Order: structure tokens, then sequence, then C-alpha cells
């Protein structure tokens, strides 16, 4: 690619990168949710 | 919409919708975060 | 500066922005796994 659609291309390929790493977060962070929950129900 | 307004369009959605997964996010930390340090005050 | 470059120099800007961020907040989701792993760990 070249010009505008390498430009765009950029844009594209760093937005996917963003996108799976938020995905990948989203998911550490229900881990975490259900793994602190446990420790609360447990001093409980 | 086509053409050069459309794919701008594509890659402003898809960052909007980027940034307001790091929003969500950013208030799923600070909860977690705010339970782990009860968590440690109890324990100690 | 105009037109589509102004355009596409606030979309780089706003996705080096939600870059930073999400890498601050894998780091933060790290710190916290961290964190719960030595609850868990003390509990056990």
């Amino acid at each position: 690619v070249s010009g505008l659609v390498q430009q765009q291309n950029n844009i594209l390929r760093a937005l996917e990168a963003t996108q799976h790493a938020v995905q990948a977060l989203v998911w550490g962070v229900k881990q975490l949710q259900a793994r602190v929950l446990a420790l609360e129900r447990y001093i409980k």
C-alpha cells in the first residue's frame, strides 16, 4: 500500500491491536472481580 | 455515505468504541482497587 | 492546519492517547493480580 491508503491501513491495524488488548483487559478485570468476590465471601 | 467519508467514519467509530471501553475499564479498575485495599486493610 | 491533514492529526493524537491509556491499564491490572494472589496465598 502507499499514500492515504497506507496511512488509513496503519491506523486500522493499530485500532485492531488496541481492540485485542482491550478485550483481554475486560476478561482480566472480570477474572479479578470473581477472585475478589470469593475473598469477600470467605472473609464474611 | 461512501468513499473517504465512509472510511473516516469507520475509523472514528472504532476509535470512539475503544475510548468508551477504556473509560468503563478505568471505573472497573478503581472499584477493584478499593475492594482489594479493603481486604488488605482487614487482613492486617 | 486544515482539511484532511487536520482530521487525520486529530485521529492520530486521540489514538495515541488511547494506546497509552490501555498500556497503563495493562500494568494496573497486573498489579492487582499480584495483590489478589498475595491475599489468596496468605488465606490458604
